[PDB]
DNA sequence: TCTAGGGTCCTAGGACCC
DNA sequence: CTAGGGTCCTAGGACCC
């Protein structure tokens, strides 16, 4: 049938925090995120600091260039936990269909719910301005028949905003809808689609199905459904964590491999105590090492394993360096497991 | 400018299992 | 009358937040 999702997404969400409990930035450049000193990134900024082309994924130096004076925050973990856990508790009390996709984002699949009269609308109002005053916190929605219509709705009218899309200006909205407004296409995909002369949704919908399952496979009838406005994705709300890590950028050197151990001896402690989180026995599938080098190239070695253990990780992790690192310095060492399947 | 730290899913080359 | 199909490892890309 014809479903009301909503996608709800917070804006500016660390700054958003960081700027709600201390007034005294606000009107000012902030942005979350390492310093060049520890050769970081930036997380997310504020509007101010966005008007300068402060981006989230930009290098705190590329970003100090571009804004000299941009406050640089480290970022609060547990103050977004809270927040995100709170929203997530007003989502809960208009419907039990949600999902969550990160702290600040959940899709809602509010359908069947008799809130307010089956108007999406008026139940995304409600559940942004219950934010607004539970929170101290803003926030923007889409909603649309489909998942990723709502997910492109939700930032049309960010900030504080919300836009919606009915079945009847679907077809409309999607001739002129650009392919990288579609969730999933990025860069690369974006750039080969507009190699191909295919730049928007209805580029797509005069073109042959069987091409892009060649060209792309699985991607091609994903981006062919969607473009016709298909998506059938239900709302799943008992998705699981597939995995957990521990990985660090140093500001660098690591040309011997005693300071990987001892990174990994630093970083053996937090991936006990944030995997015993969700199984106290430590379960399972695969256990694995990452490192960085510093051409930014990287690479994983992962073995199947029946439960964590320090040591096994250690002798990886020296087969990895003594077989792959090629005498490259190393700027990140990383720890992961990969858990099962229930 | 000199590029995080988390995760998701997808593919694929090769190794197994039958 | 040497096994191709399918599943599993496993390393990596693209992507999102
Ligand atoms: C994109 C991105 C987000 N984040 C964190 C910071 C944001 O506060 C949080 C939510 O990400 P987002 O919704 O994509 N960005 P935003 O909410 O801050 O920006 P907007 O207001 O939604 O436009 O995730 C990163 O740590 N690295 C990233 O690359
Ligand atoms: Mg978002
Ligand atoms: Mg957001």
């Amino acid at each position: 049938g014809s479903r009301k999702i909503i996608h709800v997404d917070m804006d500016c969400f660390f700054a958003a925090v960081e700027m709600r409990d201390n007034p005294a930035l606000r009107d000012i450049p902030i942005a979350i995120g390492g310093s060049r000193e520890r050769r970081g990134v930036i997380s997310t900024a504020n509007y101010p600091a966005r008007k300068f082309g402060v981006r989230s994924a930009m290098p705190t130096g590329m970003a100090l260039a571009l804004c000299p004076h941009l406050t640089l925050l480290p970022g609060r973990f547990d103050a977004y936990k809270e927040a995100s856990n709170h929203i997530r508790e007003i989502f809960s009390r208009y419907t039990s269909r949600i999902e969550p996709l990160s702290l600040d984002e959940a899709y809602l699949d509010v359908t069947d719910s008799v809130h307010c009269h089956g108007s999406a609308t008026l139940i995304a109002q409600e559940i942004r301005q219950t934010i607004f005053n539970e929170l101290q916190l803003t926030a923007s929605a889409g909603v649309a028949p489909v998942k990723f219509l709502a997910k492109i709705a939700s930032d049309m009218n960010k900030p504080n905003g919300q836009f919606v899309i009915t079945p009847a200006e679907v077809p409309a909205f999607l001739q002129t809808l650009p392919l990288a407004k579609i969730p999933g296409v990025g860069k690369v995909s974006a750039a080969k689609l507009e190699a191909m002369g295919l730049r928007t949704c209805g580029d797509v919908q005069a073109c042959d199905l069987v091409m892009l399952l060649k060209r792309f496979g699985k991607f091609g009838r994903i981006l062919w459904e969607r473009s016709q406005g298909i998506d059938e994705r239900d709302v799943n709300s008992e998705r699981l964590r597939k995995s957990v890590g521990v990985e660090r950028t140093m500001a660098e050197d690591i040309h011997h491999w005693s300071e990987c151990e001892a990174i990994i001896e630093r970083l053996y402690p937090e991936l006990e105590r944030r995997l015993a989180k969700v199984k106290p026995d430590l379960l399972i599938a695969r256990q694995g090492v990452k490192l960085k080098f510093d051409d930014f190239q990287q690479t994983t070695q992962e073995h199947v394993w029946p439960r964590l253990n320090k040591a096994d990780l250690i002798a990886t992790a020296r087969k990895t360096w003594d077989e792959r690192r090629g005498g490259r310095g190393v700027r990140l060492v990383g720890l992961h497991v990969t858990l099962l399947d229930p």
